[PDB]
């Protein structure tokens, strides 16, 4: 990629439905070239897709959690435990980390009860889990993972 | 919203450039109605936008961190500290949480040095910060915040 | 329930033996209506009972503890462990919680020895327990769980 | 008090509206004597009152928390901080404790937002507070503080 | 015991070889009575013995430790683990405690190597031990366990 | 000192009132020599005194604590803080330690209230104190600091 | 550098006084070329020097510590605090780290007293220090920082 | 050793290739005597070798870690676990320590991936490991283990 590709990506990361004519006018390059560049970025795996940003609040997803997981160590436990956590409905983020915990899990649910049934009751049965500590999110100050270029 | 709106959203959350004809064929409703429903969802704030999912690895964003923040308590410190953390380049997530820490921050950088200059050196000067503990992400097992409907 | 039911409950939560005539005079409604409303609240399960508030100090209950419990995780451990903790004489509160511990237990005893025999020696034998940490209450500043309406 | 007083209290602690005739029949003593004994227990401060046990769930009190507080030490900080915590609407229990924290606070609210406005935003402004850690109650297994005699 | 017994004990707790004539002169009571009182205190188990206070430094006991022990819970583990810890040469204090640890052990050795061989290597083999954390004493500010009356 | 001095000390550390004739018979040395050796040990500071071992339980000292102290760092804080802690009535041991805490304090009181007034309320006013964590002793398995030679 | 430079370095990292003839014979290259390559590595800063590995035990350096430091945050505190720690006699390693602590310090002393005077008493006066936790090394299993190529 | 040996060592610890003539001129002793003294120090094991100080950065060793290890206790676990940790490529320091952890491990790798494959994936399979916490080094302020004489 080059300087122009980054400028294109900087626009698409926050507004993917901005018309080709509008993008071409902003960056200052031929539309045909813009189309070619975007197709290449998709072909090369830089742009992996396009998603609609849906307001979780509109779906009543008010029970937001960040759970730290301590594992029972064993050969390749990170693979086994990581994948089991990733399969839980409501879990959108699973990170293998360095520190006093081994995994950080990001999840969303509508209520305390849903969270207990879909998440807590599933996690407690995973053999690779020693224990977990869930941090309830009182307020989301910022959640814009789509912004990769500042 | 109704059952049909959810099915539309379930598709748009992972593939927003799927054609109207294809979406209409999958859900089984008139294209004109589909267009109307989508426009209403955007007008009502359910769909807040459309973004291109860019592979962070393609931008060499290999230094991924999850930082826990302990604050110096004071009136409305959550607002003041939260906003200062949110303004840091590279920070995409800022959560006010319950537990032994007060904020959880998600950030991405290309290198250790960039992380130190843009993030660590900025955070250490924020008066509302007591201290922080950064968890380095060794491997991202899953990061699909776009999926709001399972 | 309505606004009037709440006012009635606000009185009964701290003084259940206040006469019907006195309550009717305070809220300003017919005694017959007050009686009907109270009976309905009991029938609907809002008022689950009436208790005498006994001063624990009068019973020499001077050894007051708040114990945090870390569990050995397993399928439905919260049910099994929670119920075993709830059965211990002297234990009045058992809460399944989010955080670095899994249960918080509230108990009262007359002495250190009674606490050790009835509580500590029982808890240490429960297989679902990894370990516990007991916080001794030096002084109860406030303990009015009966107040549900502020 | 004597053996008979304890038996009377054991009944009143869970059912204070049980008729005098019924209580007298259960314990086996004259009604006049029972009335005298109860009046004496009230006069002596053993029975401090009578309350209606209201189901918190009926009032939508679904946000239940147990907050640990670390104080900024100073002369008589336990008195000053304890009283400020006790004054917060929704807080029913405040305990000065031994251990890694100095106070344990029990509170109830209807929602996350109410909890943030009435509790979190008030606590963060108290000068005697170093920091706090809130444990969200996922499920109340038992909460019968009225039972003082097992 | 009475006021006079306490005054006698207050003297014997720090100087047991003070002559009977000197003690009688200080407290103001007949020597025969003083002798009788002391014999009674010994007979009743108040005075369990008389020891020479030996300066540990004179024996090169420079490796002073305070070890916290986390146990593997089980029926009567406090008895079993407590006794095994008490049998270790060099260990003079073993306390069953409330908090994040279960036992506190006080020990003294001449060197790091002696401490490792006699204490660490013995403790690591005790099945009731989950783990321990040893706090090395850099300086003893005060160690006068003989003073029971201030 | 020599081998004989150690054997003498091994006896005096647990029974200082054992007669000279009995000690001489046990160790096998002339009484005159034994007396000379003991006087020399006292003169050289090896034997710093003789105390009566008083059973704390006989004095109702049932509230036994081991308190960890975190200090506010500053020049020679260990001297200043250590001495202030050592002056508190009821405190018999004060140790400057390595680890997550800076001092370990051993104290004894008759009741919870005495402990709060004499110890807690005094410690909270010491400026060099950041905070403390008190571990209540449920049972003393062993407390024989007089034994220096095993 | 190339494959040959690495082989040369792999030898020099553990035996720098191995003769040129011996090194040339082992790697299989002309001595003149070996000399040229080594001089270039020194000129380019790859080889920063040559040191004698002295056995710390021979210097009675028996008090080995690894100290974790929590800082008082502020602008560029890592620079200021890091440099002050690095200036302390006996300190050979100072690392700015991610996690619950901010610096890890490696030091060596002959005795507990030397450690207290040269290290502890100096660190406690540094304003940028919140507190520290020192881990005493009981046994060095391995300490070969000179090995950079495995 | 004597005063002169220490002065010789103080020079060799940072510059082992300083010529004999230069060292003799600095310390003020005959070259023949200097040679004899150095040979004796090597023969006596004081000087265990001579190494080239290679700049780790020149080898792209940018992933620097300090890992704390909690062990599963058992007979001689320190020997077994210590040796297994010492065998891992990239690990240069292994210390058996006192405190909340049992071992501190110092290691170096070129990248996050290398660190995960060579270190993390190996450590997680060691049966004697309960868990670990890795502290990533953001900046090395000082790393001069060769300096044994200050
Ligand atoms: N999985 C491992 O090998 C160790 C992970 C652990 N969280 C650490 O930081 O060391
Ligand atoms: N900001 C506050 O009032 C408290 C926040 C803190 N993290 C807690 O869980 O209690
Ligand atoms: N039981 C579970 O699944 C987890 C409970 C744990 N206390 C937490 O907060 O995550
Ligand atoms: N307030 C105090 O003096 C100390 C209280 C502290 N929680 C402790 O356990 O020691
Ligand atoms: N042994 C037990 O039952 C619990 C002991 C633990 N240290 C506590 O404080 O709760
Ligand atoms: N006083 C100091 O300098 C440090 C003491 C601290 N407890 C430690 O272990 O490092
Ligand atoms: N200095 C900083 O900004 C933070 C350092 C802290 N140790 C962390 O891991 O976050
Ligand atoms: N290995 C042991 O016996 C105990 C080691 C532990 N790290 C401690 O400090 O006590
Ligand atoms: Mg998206
Ligand atoms: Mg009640
Ligand atoms: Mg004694
Ligand atoms: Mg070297």
């Amino acid at each position: 990629m080059d300087e122009i590709d980054l400028r294109i990506l900087k626009i698409l990361q926050y507004n993917a439905k901005y018309s080709l004519d509008e993008i071409a006018r902003e960056i200052r390059i031929p539309k045909a070239t813009l189309s070619y560049r975007i197709k290449k970025l998709e072909k090369d795996g830089v742009i992996k897709g396009y998603y609609a940003y849906i307001n979780p609040a509109s779906l009543n997803l008010d029970y937001i959690v960040i759970t730290s997981v301590k594992a029972k160590y064993g050969k390749n436990y990170h693979v086994e435990l990581g994948n089991k956590l990733a399969q839980i409905p409501g879990v959108w983020g699973v990170y293998f980390v360095l520190g006093d915990n081994d995994f950080i899990v990001m999840a969303r649910y509508k209520t305390r009860e849903e969270f207990m049934e879909k998440f807590l009751e599933r996690v407690m049965s995973i053999p690779e889990v020693e224990r977990t500590s869930t941090q309830v999110v009182v307020k989301i100050i910022k959640e814009s993972p789509n912004i990769v270029i500042f």
